[PDB]
RNA sequence: CCGGCC
RNA sequence: CCGACCC
């Protein structure tokens, strides 16, 4: 069979029936509520999209890419099991994100649970095999031509990367996927050379629905890609005549980063956000597997309770009438009402990074947020936003060169911030005072 | 304090009056962010996911760019203040009362459950106007910047709603000087409204419909003129073409948004799980009342909670008697999904006997002609009727010079998708379209 | 005044008096009779643009470029008397084509005149003196604020460079602006960096025309430029998100090139022009002022001559029924039925480039081409057609003083037969490589 | 041989048959390529520089793809290679007669130069199609690939103006059942054709306007039917929308290009240069005879080397007789144009003349109003589907507005307002 | 304004 | 595969 699916953005997405029946599944629809970009949603007007359009972007682009390559060199016949599994690692391109997408994994989980070391590809790699174990794939699997001994171990290796920890500089780690389809694990989830379909499906489906300019065009970039040997290694790569493509690219990552992803009350509303959905984490809680009440906090270590974490605890917030629930919602409402915290003052840390993962980082603030720099009445429970988180790309080898034209490298953490709302006129002062204390005490910011 | 601009990826930037703003800032308008347009379609419709908010700021805009060209390019009418604030506050209003998911609750979910209560979206939208403005002290800043309320909310009510009641105006909001300001937004005469061009722009904008209309350029041509014998604004520009292709592409997205075949199923999948779930869901209104989950329209105060989340709150439900309703949500969630028996064309229905419709169709389904077994409840009908381009087109007269040039369909999906049981709803539809009264 | 011309790439191009007055003469609709792809056009069947426009497009790029830079870099003092005098430089950059354009000066005056050292950049500093001198066009010029004395220099310098030859490596051999004034001379001619404003027009223009896909767009380029210390020197640079137009500008450039200016045909059809205004030099006579006949290749040193010599010279050979034009006129008809001359061969040596400009390349290329290379017989009539006519020298600012970041084709034509012209240059081709440094 | 390929900016590739090809290598059909398509409105739009060649090129492809479409569609049509062949040569040679400045020549210039001969330019293209097949020998390359000369020149030559003659099918090339077929390039009846959809295209891509109409859309899309009594030619499908683009397109290049008052004037002053070089000007036609510029279209020899090249062989010119001409095209060398006068509202050769009755009311109104007199008036649907201006010579400013005044006299005196 | 549709 | 070479 074959379905096909519309999507605005990459256009059709055809899809196999393995490929739909990990999609069209109750552990991904739950991303259809769960925005992609969560905090421009009371910033950015236009910035409601889901999960759902930014996953069929990446599968689209993963199909395309991977297909291109393969009938443009056609010499080391290339198997669809691979293509398969490396789909299945795609459509986990922000699968394993929870409430507020990627503050789940980003602020959420890190920030209530500070001990558990947990990270979303490593999350949605379990909740990929918990979705192959209860929706009964496996079998389906071995009947379409997929061997879970050494399938599912390249499918978790793509999505997750090393699963080890190997200390060897010379071998390869890998061994989930033989080395002569090396090149096909630079195509789904790549973090070091950046061709990766999943940034350039985010970028243009993120430029679609806010109407920023997005010059990319990635039908140019897959249609000119061959497998080429660069030092004693194999990599995917792109002809010459190509590099304006990528600097667009490039740009629009660059500014949807610092347009979005950085906004000053758009990151407001997401501390707040966070903060509503953490203070709240053992009292309103979901079942899991065995009927156990695994909070959200906890719902990182089961993946039935996992599933029913969406962004609805927001509005689980705002409609309750529970005692112990009444300062969350009192918070919302006065995010409704306009009472937001205005915010004033800047930096970033220049002294590697902080100690702790983030508990220290609020109280640090807090004791800095008053000192004796020349208003009345003083203040702890301030906020302090801390976000963490030229085409340096090699991959530009010619299909008749062998192992050549590299074409010369193609020639050439932390961001603080405060906000004060005492008064109308005392916040202003109060903040510039607090901005004065915190600059001298931020570690000589 | 002075002007807000929001940006949609509609109309760009979108500047607001502070009166505007005020109207915005509110629970029972913020409600509104939940409330998807396309709604059921979203689960057939990937990237359908917009939200009423940029709806109403741009039916707003709209609006006020309507006003103020009609303004600009005729000083004969005079326009004051309280005119464009009461335009304003009635065109943010275009799905102003819609409850869970949009037109799903209306037009095919309340008057489904309790066909015996009369739900119009308009009203509703009226009643939560008023609740808005109770609540959050509207009035005392209404005064303070020159309108009056007294006719103002009066005509934006009607401007909401229509009527406000011998065939002599019935508005009582304003008189007959103003007789074209009362279609710039719901025009529920003509059939091109801003309502519907900034919806139409936005639904195609993020569904993939390919929109050659160009509103602006419409907005910067419009005259008053006489059609018939009132004032009635007349497009000044020939613009025929454009509204052409216009109307072509309403059609395509229009019969885009009533989806077949898996939307049709997905959206009366949801409504008969909302109906199912609607005794072990509550809703808390004022002073600690608690309506069901149908009731709740009664009340302002507690219709101002009322948006999609109803939805999760089946999602996230644990109390048992909700059980089998959770299952029927599940059941669009996964792909399992029942298909349709078919379709036929036919006034003889109303809000009333509707909810018998699928047991006329039980009547012909089950113990058909030659028919053994299969015979159930399965009967999930859908009337869709709801609410060439035969365009009506409604400085001394004389100008208007007009150019030369129903029932939906009787959708009964079944319930159980059995594989056996398609030779007999094939035959169970050719029995029914044979008998009752269609093809 | 302020005039207005329609261009299909650049849209509105506006002008000032001086740029109009310096239009409207006899030396400038010279230009509208001039082929901007002289052999293109027997090929390409919408290549029929000519000069004018090419002129008109490059006078307001640059025009915009001197005039965007000191709206957004005040600091240069860049007044009236400075836009006004690059738009005459960049109108003037080929106001000295011949026929054919640059086959005039790239095949034919080398054959003709060997002896004299000829190049449309001369012809265009020529063509404007004249015009200087006979339209009137100094009145005008200190009219609106210009010193003819210095104006007419940095215009003629603007256009060829440096006038005189000084032996310093250390100084400024410009008279006609100071060194605080350097990059007014990187707008028009450039011979280092690439960007200029003719190749930006001329490249869109033939995009057009040639129905290829133009990727680069002038208008971010320069909205997004500035003036730049590189090198003790101000440079024009452009942004850092720029690379990638840039890229596609200077692809653009090479497919343009590789596609119509190596064109083989087109090429062909240029030998054969060339060769029937060679047999036609003789008896062909212009008269300018003075009643002095003038030949051809002669009318190169007279103005009033010069610009009586357009394409119309073609047409002027093959209507013709003078017996001593009939040879010329001969070839010329096998031009219309398509008698082309065949070519087979496409050679370049590595032994430097050729001595002669273009006598002793005729010669030694039809003498070398018979040899015993393991058909019969020998002939001498086989052309020799030579041409001759990466982005590290492109400087960008880095951010918001920012810095940078961090020849000869040969070709043959016999056209003897179907099957024996085949093999003679098979044959040729062979010798000629065998000869030519082993090529 | 094979089939050739020609690029062209509006079409892309357009594959041509190698009949097609030697009848296109032959000098009168290359001589379109010095005849200007918009002509004197070259001098008013600096991008309009394409001329007749490609026009033709476009036609005849435009045609052709129509033809194999309708052929391809509908078998029950019979429709052969002979008359796809037919139809792209009717539409390669639909335009052969056009003269310098193209409409200019005939519209403008030979009813005065000839008023006691009718003269349009599509009797012009017949006679150069004929002197084209005798002279470069067409008939034996049209016997070898299937045609039959008897009937299928005679078909072509019917396709280019109509009927060579008791209203009977009165076309002698094919039977009444393929009534289609006279429709596809010419199309004097319902008023689309591929002529007009090629020359909206190139004129949209020369003048910077909007082009809406997808023509492949409009041919993919075609069937024969019948309206009222024969076969007919039209859209299956319902493309309104794009048919009132196109027809919207047609108004807004007439309206804009071929109406503007400077391309007139433009077109003025070459005709009168030309009518004062006509008697000084000889080219040589078959047989030694000389034939001035008007006289040309009696011979197709003289009239192959009668182009826009003329124009530069009076500006250029060094002989004392044609310096009056001379001097007038120099005008146009300093922009020195006739200036606007005024507007007015109601045979070409019977008004030739017309100036005389402008100079007897712009005289004496309420020479110098004769020197002045410049008045060159030159003055969906049917569609089956699912003014005068006086240029004023002497441009004396302080004169501008006693012509001005006289204009409006006349125009408001003897028929008009 | 004689190469604008403001 | 001489108005193209890969749109
Ligand atoms: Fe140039
Ligand atoms: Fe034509």
């Amino acid at each position: 069979t074959m379905k096909v699916i519309n999507d605005p953005i990459h256009g059709h997405i055809e899809l196999h029936p393995l490929l739909v029946r990990i999609i069209d599944t109750p552990q991904f629809q739950r991303l259809r509520y769960i925005k992609q970009l969560g905090g421009g949603y009371y910033v950015f007007p236009g910035a409601s999209h889901n999960r759902f359009e930014h996953s069929l972007g990446v599968g689209y682009l993963a199909g395309c890419l991977v297909h291109a390559l393969g009938e443009k060199q056609p010499e080391l016949q290339i198997s669809e099991r691979d293509v398969l599994c490396v789909q299945i690692a795609g459509l986990c391109h922000d699968l394993g994100h929870g409430p507020f997408s990627h503050m789940f994994d980003g602020r959420f989980i890190p920030l209530a649970r500070p001990e558990v070391k947990w990270t979303h590809e490593q999350g949605s790699v379990m909740m990929f095999e918990h979705l192959i174990n209860s929706n009964g794939i496996k079998p389906v699997m071995e009947q379409y031509g997929l061997i879970p001994e050494e399938d599912i171990c390249f499918i978790k290796e793509q999505i997750v990367g090393p699963l080890e920890s190997p200390v060897e500089d010379s071998l390869w780690p890998y061994k989930g996927r033989p080395e002569n389809k090396s090149f096909l694990y630079e195509i789904v989830s790549n973090k070091r050379n950046g061709i990766d379909v999943d940034k350039w499906d985010y970028f243009a489906r993120d430029c679609h629905h806010l109407g920023i300019q997005n010059n990319f065009d990635y039908k140019r970039f897959i249609k000119f890609a061959r497998v080429c040997e660069v030092d004693n290694e194999l990599r995917i790569c792109a002809r010459d005549k190509e590099v304006g493509n990528l600097y667009d690219m490039f740009h629009t990552r660059n500014s949807l980063h610092r347009r979005a992803y950085q906004h000053k009350v758009g990151n407001i509303i997401d501390t707040m956000i966070t903060d509503a959905f953490l203070k709240a984490d053992d009292y309103i809680e979901i079942t899991g597997a065995g009927g156990k009440k695994y909070r959200i906090s906890t719902a990182i270590d089961d993946m039935e309770a996992y599933t029913k974490l969406t962004d609805n605890i927001f509005l689980e917030i705002l409609y309750s009438t529970d005692p112990k629930l009444k300062d969350a919602r009192e918070i919302l409402k006065q995010i409704e009402y306009r009472n937001l915290f205005k915010y004033v003052g800047e930096t970033q840390p220049t002294g590697q990074i902080k100690i702790k993962r983030e508990d220290y980082e609020s109280l640090p603030k807090e004791v800095a947020s008053a000192k004796p720099k020349v208003v009345k009445l003083k203040a702890e429970d301030f906020i302090v936003d801390v976000i963490n988180m030229p085409i340096d790309h090699v991959s530009f080898y010619c299909k008749t060169a062998p192992n050549r034209a590299i074409r010369i490298t193609k020639n050439q953490e932390q961001l603080i911030r405060v906000y004060c709302k005492k008064v109308d006129r005392k916040s202003l002062y109060a903040a510039r005072q607090y901005f004065v204390q915190w600059c001298a005490d931020r570690n000589f910011t």
